[PDB]
């Protein structure tokens, strides 16, 4: 099985030799990678729709990126910056010498609520409707080569002054979690004769403030070099410092921040929990969507729990099963070698890698159960004497006053849902309690027959 | 003698494979080379001073700095960006006491005027004179690798987001009238089978002006933060070209970073042609530019002053001027050039012969004595407020504008170089140029050396 770590060096490494191709008004498929393929052997490639069709093409090889940008030229008031964005049209319009075949477009975003509950009234359990949400909003294949590429293209700009530079996905992205159209989280990473010899070379000053320097100056390389890159918003005084902007060739979102590999580690714990049961990902998918349809979740931040927040809490909500659905965090720690052994900036985030080695859960509850018990469990939830632990997976005494404590379970000095105030925590409680109810005393079997919502889409309306 | 752009490229090509190696304290010359020689051939080298020893090393093989970059490793912070500055100290420094020669260092600045004055007094006629100072203050072989070295490193910075780019200095640098201790003007210059027209996205912009803008700002920002002894960067990029000012600590000079003007270089070929023709041409400049600095009449910093660049220009004029002329009108140089010497950039022609030989060499005999004289005889009568300079017709012409001191830009025509130039300075160069015609004229030479008093050019450059 592969493991996350494998998977980022793996797609990171596709991604680096992949390109993204305007492609002609009239397109023949055949003949754009007959000739592509010229410069070298392509392992994949689809086509999706951008205002226009675009196409990622990944070479089998580095050098095939070089060859074709050998070929490519500047159209002759630009920014001379090359990249691998390409526009390619006919040299002869009229040398068209085939039939026009119609291109499959992978789609790169889900279908809207209004729309999905329908399919979910059609379907026959609540377990399959869940099912459903999920294979309607997960990640596709190709939406994932996709974002990768995007953090490649920005690695080539960090890497100008730091060769050694990655720039890794984490958060939803790349935790089992994402749906299409959430935003790319990014954070920029960086790790004889009679004489001592040595490069002249700079120094920086202290963490924070060469983060700022840094992410300044890549933003404004994106806003000013970088194709594409729009709506460019540095949010460098942040806790985290941090750029946002716009890329329009992938369409995507983007969030760079620098250097936060404990962040990296929770998205590898996700991963985890995600890959061991899929049960584990329809609740979460079901229940993302419950909140934002309630108006629990938001946009843009404040007092409102976060998708983040809510995952762990669903998370912890599993690791309390009889039995239990997934382990809990340090029973993780123990199954680790010194080789999944990290500490860093003095926190133990050390935890298994390996998937085989974990012992598989021998809980069969459904996911109408879990679903139903999962507003039952915390719409009775004392919020106020309890907080949420997820490496002991036990209800705790609150080490501060706040409405809703999650433990942190690296920096666990800390709570993730601090923003949350009582209003919001209340709100959820209270839709909760209600979700509740309606799962229990409905009537099914007549919901259907009157054409009326039920189980999952139920829930998924406003009251 | 080579062509201006053949000579070019062969110094970046040198400067290509160079590199700068801060030196030990005590330092062993013989034991250095026989180490870096073990990487490649060397075909030259030298050491100066700046803020310690260092050493610039001109290998034979651009493959030697890479087997050198090899065994180079990174101070165990910092930014990672391997250039080719190097540092070489002793693994065991207490073990050895080998001081060198010690060893020769290259000057890379002039003497001070106060110490020039007296071997000027010291020889014979006005025409030595002025070339002690030439030999003084020009430009060394060494310097000038530096020069194309900092032009190199840059590039090499550059290329990290354009591979394509390259370096090119212009100026006084380049053009044969450098003296020690000016500043390097850089520009950066940017330089199909199957069926399809393959193009990069790449955002369409209203002006060059904005690119070139951006592209500095941001150049000019990783200067400052990562590269290598770079410090004092200044932007500014809203000037009529826009620019990046700032001082390089390896090599000690003080750079100015533009974009692709091409114009620039063909009139620093124009007076690198100049300069090539008649050794007397760079003997009268230099001194010329050094009697303005001495009187106030230029500044270091910008504003209603004459500057070099213009002075410069005002004395090739004058040499037009001559019966029978020192050197060629540019028009006369634009006739002897071919259609591989034709160039014609933003609309502007700058044609012009690249193949010295091809010119005409001058008849003219006068010596320096009487040159310098009549330098500031000529100017100090001309008729500034109804004539212009002219360098294409080389003639004094009605003034298309009102402006004190008018010279017609010999490329952007409708330009005026000295437009800056108000009255007050322009007077105030006019009575220096008098008063020093009037010293010339009536002083008593042979008195004065006997008297142990200054004369000829040295007469001349001191306060009045
Ligand atoms: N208070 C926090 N405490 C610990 N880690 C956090 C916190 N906030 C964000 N992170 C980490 O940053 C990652 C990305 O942040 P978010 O984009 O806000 O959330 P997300 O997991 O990516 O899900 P989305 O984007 O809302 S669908 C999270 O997954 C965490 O790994
Ligand atoms: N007012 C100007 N008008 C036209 N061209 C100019 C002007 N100023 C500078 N240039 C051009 O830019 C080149 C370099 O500018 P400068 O560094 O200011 O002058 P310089 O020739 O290097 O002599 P120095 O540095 O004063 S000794 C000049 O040789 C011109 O080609
Ligand atoms: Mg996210
Ligand atoms: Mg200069």
């Amino acid at each position: 099985k592969k493991t996350f770590t494998e998977v980022q060096t793996e797609r990171l490494e596709q991604a680096d030799r992949s390109v993204l191709i305007k492609c002609p008004s009239k397109l023949n498929e055949k003949k754009l990678l007959q000739y592509l393929s010229s410069h070298g052997k392509i392992d994949n490639y689809f086509f999706f729709e951008n205002r226009g069709i675009h196409a990622l093409i990944e070479f089998s090889e580095k050098s095939s990126v070089a060859s074709l940008q050998a070929v490519t030229g500047i159209p002759k008031h630009v920014v001379p910056y090359k990249s691998r964005l390409f526009t390619f049209t006919l040299k002869n319009p009229g040398s068209q010498a085939a039939e026009e075949r119609p291109v499959k477009i992978s789609p790169q975003s889900h279908i809207p609520v209004n729309e999905l509950i329908p399919k979910l009234c059609h379907a026959d359990s609540i377990s399959s409707q869940m099912y459903i949400l999920l294979n309607e909003y997960q990640l596709t294949e190709e939406n994932i080569k996709l974002r990768y590429l995007a953090c490649s293209l920005v690695r080539d700009f960090a890497r100008a002054y730091f060769p050694d530079s990655t720039v890794k996905p984490f958060g939803s992205s790349v935790n089992t979690f994402g749906k299409l159209g959430c935003d790319v989280d990014m954070f920029l990473d960086f790790h004889k004769g009679p004489f001592e010899m040595e490069y002249q070379m700079k120094r920086l000053p202290s963490e924070r403030l060469a983060t700022q320097k840094i992410l300044s100056i890549i933003g404004d390389c994106l806003d000013n070099f970088g194709p594409g890159y729009s709506s460019v918003q540095k949010i460098l005084n942040a806790r985290c410092p941090l750029v946002k902007f716009s890329h329009q060739p992938t369409g995507f979102q983007c969030d760079l921040s620098v250097s936060n590999s404990i962040a990296i580690r929770c998205s590898e714990l996700l991963y985890i929990y995600g890959c061991l049961d899929p049960r584990v990902r329809a609740l979460v998918f079901s229940l993302r969507c419950w909140a934002r349809v309630h108006g629990l979740t938001n946009s843009v931040p404040g007092t409102w729990i976060t998708n983040f927040s809510l995952t762990m809490m669903i998370m912890f909500f599993l690791q309390k099963r009889s039995p239990p659905i997934i382990p809990t965090l340090d029973q993780l720690k123990e199954l680790a070698d010194e080789k999944d052994k990290h500490v860093i900036g003095g926190y133990d985030c050390s935890f298994v890698s390996d998937l085989s080695k974990i012992k598989p859960t021998k809980n069969t509850e459904t996911l109408d159960e879990l679903l139903c018990d999962f507003f039952q469990y915390f719409g009775n939830f004392d919020f106020r004497k309890n907080s949420l632990n997820l490496r002991k997976g036990k209800e705790v005494n609150k080490p501060e006053s706040s409405p809703l404590y999650i433990w942190d379970p690296f920096e666990q000095d800390l709570n993730i849902s601090k923003n949350v105030n009582q209003p919001q925590l209340e709100k959820f409680v209270a839709m909760a309690r209600e979700s509740a109810w309606i799962l229990q005393k409905e009537d099914k079997t007549q919901q259907m027959i009157n054409k009326e919502p039920w189980g999952l889409a139920a829930v998924l309306i406003p009251f």
